[PDB]
């Protein structure tokens, strides 16, 4: 029997049960309210969601052609105008997340108003959001749902017998707007504790996949290039052990946890890490500190030394009380976050890059593999790197290989108004096509995001209303702009 | 002095009164805070903002040409990024507002999720986008102030006077993003004192303008053409009075209140009208009742009858309790409406229409002012009109005037997919294009808005990018369609 | 095997499945964390505590003396303190339920601040509530099994076998903080959708039982003794059904529904009700109207008449546009609201009364159990009644049957300073002790709440310590007053 | 003219200027909502708040008998309670506050539910229970002013002249129930532009004074006697300097802060602090380090070493990344603390102490006061000290100066079933009692409060009830325990 017949069977037993008070309950109607609240709790949708997320990484694992995807909502209701749109243009939720941008929830949904991207807004915004887009993607359902019952009531008011039979198929195989989302909570707006008690709020609001970084956003120096702020691996593992326990707590036994690490752009930390060995996980971090040898007489009141093989150094210090890396060590440290990442709980991996280059993420990628065979990404396709720049500038050193042409091509003036039509930029906007499939092949990519692209395209969409509306155009512009392409 | 050196002046002197405990406040930091948080509360923002709008409404009185807009906002970052946008292209935020959709803040902002456009929400979601529209806008101000500060401090550190001399003149003529709103009440929300209550949590978020209606809309019949339902003029004064006191209270002497009225669409009443003696307001209203006469003898048991003009009628009543209007009376009664309200305390009008026609609506107002002679509009250019089919069709017959034409076109097929290119295509588009400066030339309208255009704004950017991104193009249709436009 | 060795074993096993990358998760403290999270949804909450509400209605039936109780709560600390002392001096939660009041979310927990109680504060308030009673009482459960387990891992490290095994029964008997609670929807909010819409939030918050009234709060005339509004049966009855299938959408088969009727006090109308044959409920509604019989020339313009019994009669009406009862008709019309209510889809009854009355209410009980035989009521102790001056003049007058004494006594001085110690006094006090049990034993009264309880409690303990603490008696004030109390 | 007429020509005037359409609204039932509505944004309550601050610690300073008092209050409901008492018993507002208690937030205010007092809960909490204090006490004034006026209108409807003069006299000289508050914000809940973040919104919710702590709370060591964790002094005092800016920026020039140390408890620090000459803050804080002379030789990989009086040192380092300061230092860095705070910008001072002891506070004002003479301290009576232990063991002390008595009495058990009308109890009983005056004549306290009392007086008065309801008494209980006392 059908989830559809099998509810109406149901209420009608509880109607005949309670007897002739109950007269007025359509037990037909009443399943159909069921039929339309599959996911009535968000643990239901965290749980559902996690055993897709796990075997489309099983998928890619087995076929690395076979990646996922999703975009950045900041909006329930823009979360659910892309899942609308994947299913009526697409055929299928199948490979399509949603992912939560832990920027737009501070540059937009904020009780301070826009913040910048520095976890200093109210983390219930955060939860907040998850659950609102669930609610607005459990609506659609509903509302598909009731479209398919009223022609199912039309059908069968004439008679229509093979039509009815189609609608009931059509609302027996529905397929839901409910997808899983990658949900950002930052480095977890607080200690380990507090972690726990974030991750817990955002699982109960339906997330499955939970991505937590290794920086300290309130301390970066903008004043520096490389100026993020890293903590040691105890602190980061710890907020990855209570993310686990809150999945645990709550039963959501395949809940995924995204490591993401910034070491590549971090120069910096505030904490020398405490080792107890050599060679352990503290003395590896501390490894990396930039520290020149210093004469006991040589050096200031209160300098701040460490024992390094057997030599008293002195760690290369900031006013503001941070020590600096030696430059060229982003990659190895962001190689030995991940490994230890996988080794001591994580799923998957984020490893946050300064350039869209499948041979840089491949290099780092190929480095932990040598270690953890399977160990997959999640990339950001940042909407704030230049694409055609960064890719005409990559396709014309591809070209310095074997590639004649260079002196046609300045490469400074690459990007421009009119280098259209070349060769350079018709397969620079090839590679730009390319680049999810070709990382995901190459460079372990199961899951390919933009964080922010929605906050742009309603800006946009804003503006070019706006800018006919409010002058000559009038009406036009929205009937000419709006109303005549949908 | 300008207002920045007024502030550094005054913090100056606080720093001296209190002495080297605030050595490290500095007088010019702290001026710069003060001139980016310019609308410290709300009701700074109300009272200012009510002042530009009786402005405004002064200059259409000497000028039907100088009208005003708005667009429907969801958001505050949509009115934040029209309202930037609209500085940008249009040099000026004159006449231009922020409208307040109660339909989309149903469909969108509530609690439970997408609701119908009934009042069902939880009312506090419309104060609560007023204050996130008005919070957006003034941390606009304060990013484009900060940035005039850094060129200020930039000009000085390169000994530039002359452009130190243009930042501060730019500094001391800054144009606020912040603007009036008209802001949609619903019919309240409740009773005379629940509007009071919800207006003043209105006003205090910063609204100038409040737009109350006489209908009772979760009771329409969907299953009548005219399914609206109206309230006797008693009820709604007492609404208009309601606003008017928080406005009173809160010291916003200059607010605006916009009386709509629904009865055009409206064939149904729930209440008889109280009547005291023949001709006052209440026997208005029954007037309009449709009624039979119907023998004592031929009346069913518990039938409800009136007397009017000396006889016992039986006015047409439904299964739902409903009585009826008398078909063809909407706008005789939008008229009385109209005019009642005007002459009790209201200080704009808006009249539902079921289509967008300069005449119809002129027809109206010409009966309205031969009562009231500057009585004004806001008028919504409402989304759910067919624009094209409604004014090729308006044109159609306008040719059938002397229009030889007539034949070549056939009058119901004109939307079509291509009847582009014909006189009546660029003719109709140019009516769209002048529609809102000629009803405001000759039907008295002093506002025009579009209710939810960024509903729909929001719904299309995102469907035409997830269109492409999960499709074939991948990360190519971000780049060409985001990317490469801003 | 025990629930806490169930999940120990289940976590290990999944430390097992993924390995060593799970090596600092701890299989006992992961279980702890399940076990002290027992009810993850809210909708766990409703469905666990519907089976508590019917198999106590059940023990009712069977035996008049196994009633139940609770008190109106305000905040979830005052239901989590309320649980906490039933469990330390009762030392069983059984036959003790929450009572959620909406005077007291009116007048506390609206962001309007307070309000009177006509449902025009946000609705979310109410389910709010209901989620924070329930976060509280869940919070309660976990420190108190966090504290067993602290004392079971100290008899461990004693060695201490006999103690280890209690306390592990103890974690295995552990008795939950989470009642059912009854939740007051006041009239739902709005129409029929709009009750479903927010009983649907209310259950998903928790609740097992929805309160719901056949008045209209907003229309009171605070000018008439019996002021109070009523609905036709029909809007009432769909209200019901509406409850009904928010209960049966969420899964929650055994919900309940308590039907409270404010006609005793309400002697207005604002419709007459719809009626197709005499006899049906609309007819009987509108029997009780005061009604004239006026000359069609002795009638008024505008004036409304219906035909009752063959006769055009004039009902009673206000200015307000509302119908007046006969006087006298308040029990009649409870008898047809209750009997009714119970007949189309309630479980239970609530009927509003003037004063604490054991014979009052069982007269009405008796009729409504002729027809309905084990009909039960929910009883309001109601906080606004004058216990003593009531219960004195009750026993004053259960003399005067064979009460010799009566000229001992004035009967209009009997509330009193100095009345104490009398037999009348001594006699009273032990009727209001004993006022539960006899209207649980004679009145059919299956629960017994206070509504507003914790409003006075609050506000009396604060008063008795600001009163000392701010004048001479300063820290003592709360030494003596709190310290030494706890 | 008084307000209140000075209001009714206001909108008499404002009536005439709109002419007949203005006819319904009436200028003195206007003017009576203005009257009762004096404060009409949070802004208006802080500018006013703190200018009685400043005006009451002048008038301490000139009269140290001159003081302040408060109760933390954990809901506007409570904190309205407790003024309505203050103005019932004692006759005036003045000297009497509220205290935002940031351990009641997070114990009772979190949608989180109960959270320890780590800053963990959502920050909005604590500028909304700001909100929600001001929104009660405005009530309060608004329900006693309709109050007022009801009786203006029964005086003049009996002719009565005298009592509408009295009555006209108590409206113009009607006392508010808004007082200050001191606002918790813990260390800031972020880094200093959070801290300004937050406490502008505390600002903008009417709070004047702003309270501020120096400890790290989310990193104590509940494992060690004196585990707080303090920052070094210019991370404080940025935060102080932030908090400046916010008051500034909103235009409040009197903001209060107050600068609470925990150093008396905390034995470690994250950081070393950062010197650049000796004798500075940096050096002064790291003065105060435990450290051990370790030989180069004798030093462990990765150890962390000081350069202090020019040698090497190793400060004590805990295996969670903490150093520690050197027991007996408590005092002193509190001394720093306080002096640095009132140099660099606090306006009152908060020493955290382990028991009420007059002596130990005063000393350490005294050290204070050598340098800053009038320093004014704000003292938590803490509701966690076991006041009678401290304060009979205190006067048993006291009397082996010349106490004969000593033998009699053992110290040990002291505190006592019955050690009552000892005179060392009754003497114990006094000191409490003169405690706060004590306190406030000799060691310099301007303001004594209780944090977390009502708490306390809540779950008391909860529990006293539902001990007797739920049990034999029933309704007796609430008759005599509630209805009877008020
Ligand atoms: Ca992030
Ligand atoms: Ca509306
Ligand atoms: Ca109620
Ligand atoms: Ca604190």
């Amino acid at each position: 029997m059908s989830a559809y017949q099998n509810e109406i069977k149901a209420v009608a037993a509880l109607k005949e049960k309670n007897g002739s008070s109950w007269s007025a309950i359509n037990p037909e109607y009443a399943a159909r309210m069921r039929i339309q609240n599959r996911f009535k709790t968000g643990l239901d949708i965290a749980k559902y969601t996690a055993a897709i997320m796990r075997k489309d990484m099983a998928e890619y694992d087995a076929d690395s052609s076979v990646y996922t995807q999703s975009l950045g909502c900041w909006h329930g209701f823009i979360g659910q105008q892309k899942l609308i749109s994947i299913k009526k243009h697409l055929k299928t939720t199948n490979k399509r997340y949603l992912y939560l941008s832990g920027w737009m929830v501070a540059a937009l949904r904020s009780d301070f108003g826009p913040l910048p991207d520095q976890s200093m807004h109210e983390k219930t915004a955060v939860s907040g959001l998850i659950e609102e887009l669930y609610t607005f993607l459990r609506q659609a359902d509903a509302r598909e749902l009731d479209l398919l019952f009223t022609g199912l009531d039309a059908a069968r008011a004439a008679g229509d017998k093979a039509k009815e039979a189609e609608l009931l198929a059509q609302i027996d195989n529905f397929e839901t707007h409910v997808v899983p989302i990658i949900a950002d909570i930052d480095a977890g707006f607080g200690n380990a504790e507090a972690t726990y008690l974030l991750a817990k709020k955002m699982i109960e609001a339906g997330a499955c996949c939970i991505q937590i970084e290794n920086q300290v956003s309130d301390e970066k120096q903008c004043g520096h290039q490389d100026g993020k702020v890293t903590v040691p691996h105890i602190d980061f593992l710890a907020k990855i052990n209570a993310v686990r326990y809150a999945f645990l707590e709550l039963g959501v036994d395949d809940g995924v946890i995204v490591a993401r690490t910034d070491s590549l752009g971090a120069g910096l930390t505030k904490q020398i890490a405490v080792t107890n060995e050599p060679g352990d996980l503290g003395d590896l971090y501390n490894s990396f500190l930039d520290c020149e040898e210093i004469s006991e007489s040589e050096l200031g009141n209160g300098d701040v030394v460490i024992k390094r093989e057997g030599k008293l150094l002195r760690p290369k210090r900031l006013a503001s009380n941070l020590f600096q890396f030696r430059k060229g060590t982003g990659e190895d440290r962001c190689v030995l976050d991940c490994i230890t990442s996988l080794q001591n709980g994580a799923d998957l991996l984020w490893i946050e890059t300064e350039k869209p280059h499948v041979g840089q993420i491949k290099a780092m990628v190929d480095r932990i593999r040598e270690v953890i065979p399977n160990a997959k990404l999640v990339y950001n396709n940042s909407p704030s790197f230049n694409w055609t720049l960064n890719f005409r500038q990559q396709v014309f050193d591809a070209f310095v290989a074997e590639g004649k042409d260079v002196s046609a091509y300045d490469r400074n003036k690459l990007m421009s108004v009119e280098y259209d039509d070349t060769e350079l930029a018709k397969v620079a906007d090839e590679k730009i096509r390319t680049f999810q499939r070709d990382g995901s092949a190459h460079a372990g990519i199961f899951h390919h995001l933009i964080t922010l692209p929605t906050y742009h395209t309603a800006a946009l969409s804003t503006d070019n209303l706006a800018k006919g509306y409010f002058a000559d155009e009038g009406m036009l512009a929205y009937v000419k702009g709006v109303q005549r392409q949908e």
